[PDB]
């Protein structure tokens, strides 16, 4: 049978709302007066109202933006019914789906991450790896894919930058030569995370580095 | 059963083409690789074209601007075949109900019209009759609908305007006194017909008026 195809709506819109999305039809109106209703999850049931539909053009409308990140999808039901009070279709497959936008900047999974190295390892030698994640899509866009990278670094004792960040993995290495626990016992790196792997919205933590004997 | 809502398309649409109009879609897709195709005036006969549909999405397109003076609806019919080569619905009525813009201006049905009118008629005496068209639309809305006016008359004797037109229905009439054939036997009127019923574009015309003795 011939339905109404799955309908894309992307989250965040600006409306105005009411906003028409589909007008079911019953071809059945040649004869009688028909009255449309829709029921599901975002119209008679939680959360109620999100959807509506004209009781007699059958207008499906959008009450308000949407935020995929709390429903990707809906799945509703369309039911046509006649002045007299009989139910004249079997209920239509109604869905909504819900498209990305970059809504959500990076978060870092932690505020403060710890890590460790000895002195006198080799330049390129892994140190620790630190995480941050997007709730937006990272697989169709890059609102959810994250750039990571290093901000400054505290003290700047031998060279000014000494780590490394891997721009995807988040694994800081050292660079450099010149680590050493009795002159700089530790380091405290201001890290930055990025959406839009690097176009986006930053967000900040630090990594501290204890420097082994 | 639930079917397709004729669709409304506004005439002289700026794009960008093609542009999607509404998505068919056959649930046997489940099932089947289906191919949708459309027939009818418009896509498969005269005028060809005008509307598409992706073959797999089934996304029925229009692909330039419509006119409604030329073409105010069409009736096409939505088809679904198989991978196999056997259609798996009978066809699906689709309507494209072309909506009117005001696109066109009003048109007098001469360049020139003639009456006449004894002098000494008294002050409110019909004395013929303007006539304009305009393509549009005049049910729904005021693009149809023109508004008569007079723009000046020649000569100005006795005064400076003798004669008024009924914005509605361009009845000329006479509004003073003072005709006189032996004086002035013929008056020449621009006239003006103006659609939005006057706030729109306007044309021009003369009238003229023979004064008989
Ligand atoms: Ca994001
Ligand atoms: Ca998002
Ligand atoms: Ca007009
Ligand atoms: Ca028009």
């Amino acid at each position: 049978d011939w339905v109404v195809a799955p309908i894309s709506v992307p989250e965040n819109g600006e409306g105005p709302f009411p906003q028409r999305l589909n007008q079911l039809k019953s071809n059945k109106d040649r004869d009688t007066k028909i009255f449309y209703s829709i029921t599901g999850p975002g119209a008679d049931s939680p959360p109620e109202g999100v959807f509506a539909v004209e009781k007699e053009t059958g207008w499906l409308l959008l009450n308000k933006p949407l935020d995929r990140e709390e429903i990707a999808k809906y799945e509703l039901f369309g039911h046509a019914v006649s002045e007299n009070g009989a139910s004249v279709e079997d209920p239509m497959n109604i869905s909504i789906i819900v498209t990305d936008q970059n809504d959500h900047k990076p978060k870092f999974t932690q505020d403060t991450f710890r890590g460790s190295v000895l002195e006198g390892v080799l330049p390129g030698t892994s140190v620790m790896q630190v995480t941050a994640t997007d709730e937006d899509d990272a697989i169709y866009t890059y609102n959810g894919v994250v750039a990571y990278s290093i901000h400054s670094q505290e003290p700047k004792d031998p060279h000014d930058l000494m780590f490394t960040i891997h721009r995807s993995t988040g694994t800081i290495s050292v660079i450099s030569s010149g680590l050493d626990r009795e002159k700089v016992p530790e380091y405290t790196l201001t890290i930055q995370a990025t959406d839009m792997d690097g176009d986006g919205s930053t967000t900040t933590a630090v990594a501290v580095v204890e420097i082994l004997d």
